[PDB]
């Protein structure tokens, strides 16, 4: 009957709104006002694929579907090692159904407003242990949905599900107006710079209207680990243009007239991919359940965090509704995470952690073959909607060859 | 716009009805009349778990939900090797949401009637190559949904996805009235007879009303490979009672007054688990796409064939709808199967093929631990709704121990 959620983020608000519509009382804690989120710094590039978008549609929460530009495909380019300014790999494939990127600066505050209008109890405070202890006394279940926030470290790191304990990439985002649209269809335009990093870009919707989002990932200490000395919006734009001129001049051609969407449409940072145990025990002995990035936090190189957020919240909502009047005890909490992890997120996570490492031979054979075998490119593109479909052929050389043959036979 | 389906079975009719509601023309071929199916032999024990049932609900096809008894859990019993007539393992766990078994003898004919009333073109013929050649000339896509029927061998066996080339179990079904209901909740009551076979039983709905379905699986050539000399309905009932008296007398206690639901509520047979390539090329060079059991055929020991049928048809329908006016070429066909196989059915199949083999030590430790660690029993029970959640802990000793610890910590 009464649910508390700490952290007014994508997963937490989607869950909270779903719970209100099913007739629960929901208390939510936010450490920011909607307006400060709208006008603050960008948090994400939030490219959501069709299955995740459908989850929002089914809750009536796709309020931006008409105004957000669609992302219709996935592209991959790799610089030619010899021939200057050219590509040795350059292919694209259409997504079976469109993806969309609606800035969290728009979506989170709007969902916060809707949460209130639907009877959600929104409480504004930077919550700590004391708030969790209070919630667990007055609610049948308390979830922590606080992203990369500090209170997330209350959940114990799960070392066996976390192969990394340091950032594998130095990250940056630049939201821009004026980029030349991709033709003849839009796409996430991935650029793999061997041994250096990745640049990818795609159209999106933000607070000033349609834009494109540039995403930069640098191998730590290499030429694209290059944001430390950047201090102003204008130096950020300039450093962004520098990466494209230096490593992806074919993309620089689209960017001769780009401006920032706004001075806060920028970000630089890094974090270690981490998986945590989903049940935390408070000093009183009461329990809380972690949600989405609190328990599964991946590097954004695969564009999956917001997709995880939506699918995680959907799985948790289904689990709550099926429990009915049952107790939300530690076993039910652990089982809810297990279905999410074993059934889905372990595969998103394994795929992403593999891409962070240097690519093995069979993987380079797959990326190259895809430019000549369209069914295999199509399998790569649409694997972004459900990364389970990468297994076992992406991870294993012998299977990659069998799958290349399957694809070649229907080309 | 125009779709042909050969084989009026569960997957084919669910797909066909979904397609009619989305506004397609659908031609369907059946080699039997509805009435001969209603009054013919049983085909299945069709235990459907909640996710599969929800697929039917979302199409408006759960016409029996109110009258079919619910299956509320999963149980496992193992005879005590020493102590006569007792069990060394005996536990149960509730399903998070009910399963249901609606006899195909009821469901298929009713769906055939609905298919006609919704404008489906139902054509009665035992279809062969000539019918496929005709369909492919007059339809944008032709699917083969013909189960274990003969025309299914037009699709090439996929040897790498088929570890078996012979039946691993001798099968039998007996639908009965008069069995003592399980208390305090219903369940699939599995009985593992080491080195001999399996007996499992659960309530269901058939043409004469509620019943229970007995399922027998025997290691070939052992004491439960015992249907060859059975020739009459009465010898079938008697042989069924014999297995229970000999190997599971605790279940025999429930059966002192059982009768067959009808003389055709019996079946005995066997088949090799097989996976096939989904695209078949006709003599003319045109192509057809196989569906459900045509391309993924598992032994029924895990109760997954009808669940696969529903999830396969759902995945194929989603793929058709997203293609729109696009061509149903061999690449699109192969991609549709790949999403089903890599994303889901490879895991159902690996789990099932492992259970068919003698169980390794870590698996026997898991089954035993579950009787003392309720969260682990709960994970076993609800894994039937999505067998992806068995991996990797069921298949690997080291991971099985980590998961037993996870479960024990929240018990
Ligand atoms: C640079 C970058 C790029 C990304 N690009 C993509 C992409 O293209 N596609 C994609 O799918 N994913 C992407 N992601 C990931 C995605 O943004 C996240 O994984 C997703 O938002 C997770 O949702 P969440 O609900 O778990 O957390 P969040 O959406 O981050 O919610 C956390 C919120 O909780 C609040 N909070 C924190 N602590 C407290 C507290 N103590 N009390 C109260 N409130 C608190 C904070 O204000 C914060 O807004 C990207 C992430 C980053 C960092
Ligand atoms: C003994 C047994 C027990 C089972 N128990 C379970 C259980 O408890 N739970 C579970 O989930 N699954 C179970 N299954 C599996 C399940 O019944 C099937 O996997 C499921 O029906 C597959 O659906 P389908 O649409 O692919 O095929 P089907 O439902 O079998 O449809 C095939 C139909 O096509 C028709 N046909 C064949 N050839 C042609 C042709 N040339 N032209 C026209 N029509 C044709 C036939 O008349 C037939 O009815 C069991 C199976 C068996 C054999």
């Amino acid at each position: 009957k009464r649910i508390a959620i700490v952290g007014a983020g994508q997963s937490g608000l989607q869950l909270g709104l779903g719970l209100l519509a099913a007739g629960y009382e929901v208390t939510m804690f936010s450490n920011r006002t909607g307006e400060d989120i709208r006008r603050g710094k960008v948090m994400s590039s939030q490219c959501m694929f069709d299955t995740s978008l459908q989850i929002e549609r089914d809750l009536g929460l796709d309020h931006w579907a008409s105004d957000c530009p669609t992302v219709d495909g996935i592209g991959l380019a790799v610089p030619h090692p010899e021939q200057k300014g050219a590509k040795v790999i350059d292919w694209a494939a259409r997504l079976n159904a469109s993806a969309q990127s609606v800035d969290q600066r728009l979506k989170i505050p709007a969902w916060m407003d809707e949460f209130q209008k639907k009877g959600g109890e929104l409480v504004f405070k930077d919550a700590g242990i004391d708030e969790l202890e209070a919630c667990t006394q007055s609610h049948d279940l308390t979830l922590v949905a606080s992203g990369k926030g500090e209170i997330s470290k209350l959940f114990e790191r799960d070392a066996h599900k976390s192969p990394y304990d340091k950032p594998q990439r130095a990250l940056a985002l630049t939201y821009v107006k004026g980029m030349a649209p991709r033709e003849p269809f839009s796409a996430v335009c991935f650029n793999l710079i061997p041994g250096v990093g990745e640049y990818f870009v795609f159209p999106a919707l933000t607070t000033t209207g349609p834009c494109e989002i540039m995403v930069f990932e640098g191998v730590p200490g290499g030429p694209m680990d290059c944001w430390a000395d950047v201090k102003t919006p204008e130096e950020h734009l300039a450093r962004s243009k520098w990466i494209l001129d230096t490593f992806t001049p074919w993309e620089a051609e689209r960017c001769k007239d780009i401006e920032l969407t706004d001075d806060n449409g920028i970000l630089a940072g890094r974090f270690a991919p981490t998986v945590r145990k989903p049940v935390a025990t408070l000093p009183s002995g009461r329990k809380v359940l972690g949600l989405a990035d609190v328990v599964v936090l991946n590097d954004p190189i695969t564009g999956q965090g917001s997709n995880n957020a939506a699918k995680c919240a959907d799985t948790y909502l289904k689990s709550i509704l099926a429990r009915g009047d049952g107790a939300a005890d530690a076993a039910w909490m652990q089982q809810t995470f297990d279905r999410y992890w074993f059934g889905y997120a372990q595969w998103v996570t394994q795929w992403t952690n593999m891409l962070l490492a240097p690519p093995p031979p069979h993987v380079l054979n797959l990326l190259g073959s895809a430019g000549a075998v369209p069914p295999l490119a199509s399998a790569f593109a649409n694997g972004f909607d459900d990364p389970r479909t990468f297994f076992p052929w992406f991870a294993d050389a012998a299977e990659s060859e069998r799958y290349i043959a399957t694809c070649a036979a229907v080309a």
